């Protein structure tokens, strides 16, 4: 019986190398979208991997209500190019490098997720200071990760290139009326700085690899079709959908800030409700629109709202007052005498104690069924023309908080991406029928075997070691036609009478292509067919 | 000096395969114990890995309190059982799923767990719904998952069936008296369906391999002693107790619902002990046992009761109405002029302020003793025979409150497995003493080495990789009689006046055998000798 | 084409073995610094690893408030040394193994880390229970853990002993004055046990191997310098800066407990400043300093505060009292008439309500600008001869709430390391130099490449896989005089009106030396030169 030794090992001594860590200020060039270059040009760097974007933010004074959206140095990125003088080397957009990204803890909290970033600040005085310079750092995660200096980019004596597209400063920001954005916009500029770990090899051996390089598709406006053509080499792919905002203002009620719960959201989004919807006043409540159906609670505080029992009593209210419950706040429907969506109606129980020092009421225990889709409604489509009623019978005051809310990489049709839209999916290679499903099991999949929170509906053709092996690929067949995916989806069916219903979607379909990277008069790569 | 490129690397070929995502229906068959069987039979499919389960849970309409459990999906599995033409390949208990699994954050994310599952949901009119409609996924983890590909399942031409066996569905509920659990059981159906990835593979060249196979035995009611025969290749053995609530209405005073931190269930617990601890009334409160003692709170705020001083302090009392102290809520003891066991003195400070508009008081801070054991104690060891003591004080509403809980997968003698009952181990391996311990140490092991958070007693045998070696095993010697695992325990002594002193207990001892998997005439297993 | 199987593998045979938990008393001596010894001579033991220490904490009875630092296990360790008869093979300190363990939350959960023992239980009578008796356990990583079987200690029929030095029990603890230290510390001594896994392996072939050592070096108080002297070959330098807490009494105003995130520091702190803080009272408050200045509440709630405009509105005051508001609670200024820190100043709204019941006010909304290093000031920096102000205008009842803390392992200038105190860093092998930066990007790819959520600033020269390869180190050239590594910073600037400003600092620079292990004529170490 030949064993193998599993107590000792022969150890191998490695080709000599050095690391070192270096940083690079780059040149800005600039509805003028900014571009920041970054220019590698040494002889002793023979490889490098791991790219750090590093971004100064800058103090924010003045008035209003202002805050970033969380990890918004993601947010922030549009594109990113690695090139070199035979062409692009690797790129990605800043959606599918967050995707990739989504699952490294460490690097989201780096790229700024604190309560310091993300609260919701208020400005009193034009001279206030909103929020304080800040540092992030944006992992830049490529596919010279994953193996150490096994996967390395080599610089075969080659300029090497990194260039980074912004998105304008409104995709970061979340802001009320008040705040002066559009001086914030003039003035603000990104300084960015870049840092890679660089490699000093003696005496290097340079083989050819492979590469994966994603590929997006966005569909039309509602259309549930897209397709990537051009499919010759593909390791996998994803289908997801997003949400179109154009047709609004983007304008929301509330956002949660620091707190990113699905319980979060739903606690700011009552929590902004509360104050219109129950009043402690001294007669009927005045300030509201004429649409506005302000009813007195009764001595057994009930009120119904068709069909609809709320529980209100708050404690400690005077005797020359009474407690009045607004029973159409945000009301929607489509035709004139049917079936109406009540923010009212989600409310079962209200209970609290008034303050006669502050002359508000403080809510204790509240029962209702408010869920992340309410919090996800833009306030454009409570008050749009289909909507026989006027929506919106809120206090000017609370109006006056709504939020502008931009943020780029938003997935579904809420701000969780927790309702599915997609009750069927169906994916052909050519003509033929490459995968079908009702359900989403192919999330579920990409969830377990990615150990990921956050996935998508993805197609995995590859099972095989990263970079050890050649990755498997689902291969073209030109003369039977296999040289194209088009995605096919059914959308879920919402209710005519919800606002949800007009929110527009994109479908999103991403595709990793194969590629072969060569040394060869400098660094090359080519499209495997 | 001869050096290893670290730098670059010889791409291998792969194998020529292709995956799929398949999805199967079952054959159900029914105490009538549903069974779901599942059949694969296709040429083209080589080998497969990665088994999950989905189940569609309906709707829940109706009266009373209902819940799901944390983890429905895998609390109401009871067997996996996968097979093929020659018998049995790899079985599991639903138990040792669940604990392979206990690790897995997404895979019991998946399996559901969230408050829309998991909150003690009520209904309040035969029509209302208290769950929607929902679909868990259940991932069955097996040995072929480990090594992707290496490890997977080959079908070599021949037929695998996957038979699931169905836990009885209040296993999986939590729910009150007032809920219609005969209906309810009498119409609910499992309606399962199985997924895998299947591999379409050109030209496989198929390997001899080993697998390992876990056998659950369990000890007779409170005996010490547990001993699993046939042993001839093990690679670990586990030791762990479970509560035996057969003698029991498996009734329990609170459940924390989604919440399943220690915290969360005291807490649970406390709120509600609290509606009958602390009374604010005009005159003596009524509705309550003759045997209850209901005490004045005098004007220094604290009330004696017997060594105990607790501290109760309520604003707002109304100037007819007192505050009213509960002294002996849950009362135990087994002699009649000794040491009691009494809820009301795990109390030491009680403040809160009374609500003229709900009539009730709201509990602001509390100071208090209670632990998880507490929480775990069962309604009917309140009132057993062996209480000198009318045990259970509390009023009839509160006694409408209690719920059913028959969870399959409880260990220790509490919720959260926290009480080590097991004082001191030993295990024989034939007559010799294999291992002996006072203290947790295997457990700690354990769960350095499994990297977990719910370890159990475990000692294993094999260090070396998985499927690229052999695994180690402890090995038989029939003729010094080494073939048999005996494991003796002794418990923690409790205190004969605490209710959780009479909880019966099962000790379960799995050891997992060492199988070859070969694949001339299709596939077969041999254990290991 | 020839192609790498990857759906079976050729199961090597590996060497025969047998694995055991052993557990080892120790033998205890002894400012008289605690040491145990545990001597592991066993003929039938060959190869060794993962040291696991077990620690009994007794019962603590008494009066005060009494609490164990997080991770108190970890804390109460000073140095680790494992020798043979060749001398020391390997050891480390306290901090830096603390350091290692830093991302292992099982390792730090056994370590003790439950509100049960670091919650700060109140004694209130000579007899009562603080704390029950518990045991730890401090999982000691060794380099001879990465690898399993390949890198673990062999004992080439040597005897190995295992040296634990322990810190003095005041480091562990954290007490107020009314606690009986000096009798808690004549009674206490530690009681420890070894454990690790022993391997009797049949026909051992014996290699060999690589190890990494820590060494330390602590620079002098306020220093901006540090060197390591005799360096040959490093993989890896860290740098970090320590408060030096020795010019003070160690009290500070709160510590959080069991809770240790940011938002529970500051939250504790606030909580013990707003009983001074806002007063209700009947007439001017009583028992307070004469300088003072306690300021009765305006109708209008606001109180002006030298620029700052403090919002107070407390509900149900009596009508014989007043609410009052503490202008100068902890002050502190450096010149007579010009900048003050005011911690009153940093409230911007305060409210609540007055319990009759309880004579208190309970808090509700408080609006501050309280940080991090407001909780981390030390008591004595508030009164110190520089402070041309009474800096602690507080009662007395809250001055003796102030608790002793002299946790070991604190980095940075506050409790969390949250602020960044060095400004700019340069490193220097030899005179040259090796690294320089202003921001922390060393620290951010320290936590990157080690997945770590509280990395230093770390230059790592090795990039090669653990045990399979001989690690790359940075090489001494002691003819250019390269045989020396010394790190300069530059502090971050403070105010000088602020107390940090005062707080003591020592920079701390550790390296990881490359050592030889030779087996023959037992174990040995030799440095690579």
């Amino acid at each position: 019986i030949k064993r193998s030794n599993v107590f000792a090992v022969d150890s191998q001594i490695p080709t000599l190398y050095m690391p070192q860590y270096i940083s690079l200020s780059g040149v800005m060039t600039n509805d003028n979208q900014a571009i920041a270059s970054f220019e590698i040009r040494d002889q002793y760097i023979t490889a490098l991997n791991h790219l750090v974007l590093s971004l100064e933010l800058p103090e924010v004074k003045g008035m209003g209500r202002f805050g970033y959206v969380p990890y918004v140095g993601y947010k922030c990125i549009n594109h990113v190019s690695i090139s070199s003088c035979n062409g692009v080397i690797w790129e990605i957009e800043g959606e599918e490098l967050y995707n990739n990204c989504i699952n490294n803890t460490i690097a989201l909290k780096h790229s700024g997720y604190s309560s310091e970033l993300n609260d919701i600040s208020i400005g009193l005085t034009p001279n206030d200071t909103i929020k304080e310079p800040s540092t992030v750092y944006v992992y830049i995660k490529t596919p010279f990760d994953v193996e150490d200096t096994f996967s390395s980019l080599k610089l075969s004596d080659s300029k090497i290139t990194v260039t980074v597209t912004f998105n304008p400063v409104s995709d970061i920001v979340i802001r009320d009326s008040s705040f002066d954005f559009e001086t914030f916009n003039k003035e603000f500029v990104y300084v960015p700085e870049l840092s890679f770990i660089g490699y000093m090899v003696k005496n290097v051996q340079i083989k050819p690899s492979f590469i994966e390089k994603p590929r997006r598709v966005i569909g039309q406006i509602n259309q549930p079709t897209a397709t990537v053509t051009e499919v010759h080499a593909a390791t996998s792919l994803s289908v997801y959908t997003k949400p179109y905002y154009g047709n609004t203002d983007n304008k929301f009620i509330s956002y949660p800030g620091y707190s990113q719960d699905e319980k979060d959201y739903i606690d700011a989004y009552v929590s902004r409700l509360l104050d219109d919807l129950v009043i402690v006043s001294d007669g009927p409540p005045t300030g509201y629109p004429e649409s506005a159906e302000i009813v007195e609670v009764p001595e057994d505080g009930i009120v119904s709202i068709q069909d609809a029992d709320v529980y209100v009593k708050i404690d400690n209210v005077p005797d020359n007052m009474s407690v009045y419950l607004h029973t159409n706040l945000l009301m929607f429907g489509t035709r004139k005498n049917s079936f109406i969506y009540n923010i009212s109606k989600k409310f079962s129980a209200i209970t609290g104690t008034y303050s006669d020092a502050t002359k508000r009421t403080i809510f204790a225990h509240i029962s209702h069924s408010i869920n992340i889709i309410d919090t996800s409604i833009p306030v454009s489509l409570w008050t749009s023309q289909r909507n026989v009623y006027n929506g919106d019978n809120r206090s000017a005051e609370s109006k006056a908080k709504d939020l502008f809310i931009n943020d780029p990489f938003i997935k579904g049709i809420d701000f969780k991406n927790k309702t599915d839209i997609i009750s069927r999916l169906e994916v052909r290679f050519g003509n033929d029928v490459l995968y079908s499903e009702n359900g989403p099991i192919s999330r579920i999949y990409n969830e377990l075997l990615t150990k990921s929170n956050n996935g998508t509906r993805t197609l995995t053709f590859n099972f095989t070691p990263k970079i050890f092996f050649r990755p498997t690929t689902i291969t073209a067949n030109v003369s039977r036609g296999k040289d194209k995916l088009s995605v096919r989806v059914v959308y879920s069916t919402m209710d005519v009478n919800h606002p949800i219903y007009y929110v527009q979607k994109q479908l999103v379909v991403v595709c990793n292509d194969l590629y072969k990277v060569s040394y060869d008069q400098g660094v090359s790569i080519t499209k495997i067919m």
